[PDB]
RNA sequence: CGACGCUAGCGUC
RNA sequence: GACGCUAGCGUCG
């Protein structure tokens, strides 16, 4: 061990190092890797020299499993341990269960490990000797960490009595979820242990001293403010709203409306989801109008969300972003309906700009956000930044604002999604790997849960970090309110806890985790009969035919395709610009409709084992019926119901 | 393609 | 006290 540990960590450690399937929960930066090489060298210098130890670590993004597999095999080849490691691009046509075998520390993203269980692939858990989970706080409903762990406990109440591994947790925190006093935290808390089937909560308690000099708090501030005075664009815009509503009327003429919400989009996403049934007599003028009508509602719905934009930032941001709307429409084709929506539009776009471009018109949130990175960067010159915005639209709008407005010269930004100054970003999943430590946070109409907010408190680590919540509406601080309020009760109910016996505690996770076995048998539910039928299966922008269900055959349960010339005659293949690869596939294309004037997203093009094949997605199509002649939109796959052929290969 | 998690809104016993 | 749906965001096979 030498590389110089500190005492919260041995502290944090030591029930792991007895046996206890142990949950260390620890403010995000003390070093959680450390602490799982400790526990890890220790657990399997413990063996004799007849058995032999086998440790697994999950993480569940693939630089935390890159960064991991790698610091594990410096540390650990000196001492004649093979690591290794499986993800998604290594996992094919590999014989996983052999690498186990040979192996003796063993990274995995948990989808594969949750695969190959189910596949038998990997007969049982007891292979393992010590299982480690990363980010332990979504060992919950449906994430694999909780498929594993359902396994995990299904070997335990069930008489098969294979030697079980011991589980360990690592997290900054546990969370509350919906908990609204001190009773309900403590349940949810035991509910989450029972999960893990951990014994023990480590916290640091005895050198609590130690840590609050290694891992600060920043300090929050809150700024109310209040939505924009004058709303010239708004007038304009529910103007436009109504004229391209009462062309819905128009054809349409069937049915609390407010414009620019999301009641506003949930609502025009019923009135597609509703419209994709209009069924008449003649079908070449229903497809026309239907479409129509699908397209009112397309460009209805990108009226709506660039006000949403004007609230949340500039409006010559919002004008960008339906410039490109308009551009990128304008290359699907050109009807009537193009020609003419567009043409009102050229109809008020210069009385737009001249809108949209004037000092008049500021977002306050845009000028109090100025005022924040004036003020933090006239102190601190050499302060990096990083900002939290809501949608990906809202992130390069900000980013041409900084750049476009001079105050913030000495600002020079950048992004990341799904050198620096300043970082611009959505959300990023769970602490995260390495980066550089920010000294100014700022959420820019920001709401989360709780975790989160403990997460990122880990881009602040060093003393006097400050971290900035500015919101219009009341709402949102009322929410990060309640949020702080939840890691009170969190912190006082593990307190609470580890004031218990071991033995008390033990047997009440073994009693909440027999129930939850039972639950989960209970609502296993049984099949539906799959009805055997001759169903046609429509497009959603033009309604043409496309193939029938006796067409497709489907490919390991989850990926469904289509035989026969039929599709081949009514898409085209466009290679793609992100050509990525899931786990038994490789990725080349994209296809749309083949059809003049229609081009919508229908499903990818794709190389299995030595076909290349189209494979689509449901809620890109509608479904009618031969003697019933209805049609009914599904969105998931596993929704429908068939008969469900399988792919063969002999054709 | 598909599986999950978080958030907001809206519903069911 | 959970389930479902719509969307935004993120991750993963
Ligand atoms: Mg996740
Ligand atoms: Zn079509």
């Amino acid at each position: 061990s030498p590389f110089k540990p500190r005492n919260y960590q041995l502290e944090l450690a030591l029930p792991a190092m007895k046996g206890k399937n142990t949950i260390i929960c620890a403010p995000t930066g003390f070093g959680k890797t450390f602490v799982s090489l400790l526990i890890c060298e220790h657990h399997l210098k413990k063996f004799p020299q007849g058995q032999k130890g086998k440790v697994v670590f999950f993480a569940n993004q693939i630089p935390v499993y890159e960064q991991q597999k790698s610091v594990f095999s410096k540390y650990f080849e000196r001492h004649g341990y093979r690591v290794t490691g499986i993800s998604g691009a290594t996992a094919e046509n590999v014989p996983v269960e052999q690498i186990v075998e040979n192996n003796d520390i063993i990274i995995l993203t948990p989808q594969i490990l949750v695969n190959n269980l189910k596949k038998g692939t990997i007969p049982s858990l007891s292979i393992f000797t010590l299982m480690i989970f990363d980010e332990c706080h979504n060992t919950s409903k449906q994430h694999p960490y909780n498929m594993i762990m359902f396994n995990y406990l299904d070997q335990k109440l069930g008489g098969s009595s294979g030697p079980l591994p011991q589980v360990i947790g690592l997290t900054a925190s546990v969370g509350v979820g919906d908990a609204k006093n001190t009773d309900e935290a403590l349940d949810y808390i035991c509910k989450l242990c029972a999960s893990l089937d951990a014994s023990v909560i480590a916290t640091v308690k005895h050198n609590l001293e130690e840590l609050e000099q290694v891992v600060y708090k920043p300090q929050k501030f809150f700024r109310k403010v209040e939505s924009r005075i004058s709303d010239k664009f708004k007038y304009i815009i529910a103007q436009l709203m109504r004229d391209t509503e009462s062309l819905a009327k128009r054809i349409c003429k069937d049915l609390n409306r407010e414009f620019g919400t999301q009641k506003y989009e949930q609502w025009i996403v019923t009135v597609q989801k509703a419209c994709m049934v209009f069924q008449m007599p003649d079908k070449d003028e229903e497809s026309r109008i239907c479409k129509a009508l699908f397209l009112y509602t397309s460009h209805l719905r990108k009226y709506n969300d660039a006000l949403i934009i004007s609230e949340h930032a500039r409006m010559k941001d919002a004008l960008d972003y339906l410039k490109d709307f308009f551009s990128n429409v304008r290359a699907a084709g050109f009807d009537e309906i193009e020609q003419d929506l567009t043409q009102r539009f050229e109809e008020k776009l210069q009385e737009l700009e001249s809108v949209s471009r004037d000092p008049s018109n500021e977002n306050p949130k845009l000028e109090d956000l100025c005022f924040i990175l004036q003020e933090e960067y006239h102190l601190n010159p050499e302060t990096i930044t990083i900002l939290f915005v809501k949608t990906r639209a809202l992130v390069d709008a900000l980013k041409n604002w900084i750049e476009g407005n001079p105050k913030l010269s000495f600002l020079k930004p950048g992004i990341l999604t799904g050198d620096h100054n300043i970082l611009i970003a959505t959300s990023v999943a769970d602490e995260g790997i390495d980066i550089a430590q920010c000294n100014l946070v700022i959420l820019y109409e920001y709401v989360g849960n709780v975790i989160k907010m403990i997460q990122t408190r880990g881009r602040g680590r060093a003393r006097g970090s400050k971290c900035f919540l500015l919101t219009s509406n009341a709402g949102v601080i009322e929410k990060e309110q309640i949020n702080m309020y939840k890691e009170k009760m969190m912190n006082d109910s593990i307190l609470r806890l580890q004031t218990w016996d071991e033995a008390v505690f033990r047997e009440k996770i073994l009693h909440i985790q027999t129930h939850e076995k039972f639950i989960r048998d209970s609502q296993e539910k049984p099949k539906p009969v799959p009805d055997k039928e001759n169903k046609k299966l429509l497009c959603r922008k033009c309604k043409a035919l496309a193939c029938y269900t006796a067409d497709v055959r489907v490919i390991e349960e989850c990926h469904y395709t289509v035989l026969g010339d039929a599709f081949k005659e009514c898409f085209v293949s466009r290679p793609h610009p992100k050509p990525k690869q899931f786990s038994s596939f490789e990725k080349r294309a994209k296809i749309f409709c083949a059809r003049q004037n229609c081009s919508h997203d229908w499903g990818i093009h794709v190389k299995y084992k030595t076909f290349e094949i189209p494979v689509i997605k449901i809620e890109s199509f509608v479904v009618e019926d031969i003697a019933t002649g209805v049609q009914t939109l599904y969105s998931k796959w596993k929704d429908f119901h068939f008969e469900k052929i399988p792919f063969d290969p002999a054709e």
